[PDB]
């Protein structure tokens, strides 16, 4: 697996075994939405954390969790906020 280029995944398992603890440890909560494109939800347990993903399908839905995985770690706050707004400060 591990889709090609930079991914959610990836980069929480790397973070995973970067922080020598253990990769993340994904669990599909449930799967409803509309038919053609149905919202699957998502987690993520890393270390004493945890996250949740949405998408389209699982897959998404599981890149979808370790983005927020990583955002609630604090991986990617810096450039949310940035683009939420600038504040120089």
């Amino acid at each position: 697996g591990s889709s090609g280029s930079s991914g959610p995944i990836s980069r929480l398992a790397q973070i995973q075994q970067a922080r020598k603890e253990k990769e993340p440890d994904y669990i599909l909560l449930s799967e409803r939405g509309m038919p053609r494109r149905r919202e699957f939800v998502m987690q993520v347990k890393v270390g004493n954390e945890v996250a949740t993903g949405t998408g389209p399908n699982k897959k998404i839905a599981k890149k979808n969790a370790a983005e927020a995985m990583l955002l609630q770690l604090g991986y990617k706050a810096s450039t949310s906020l940035q683009d939420s707004g600038p504040s120089s400060g």
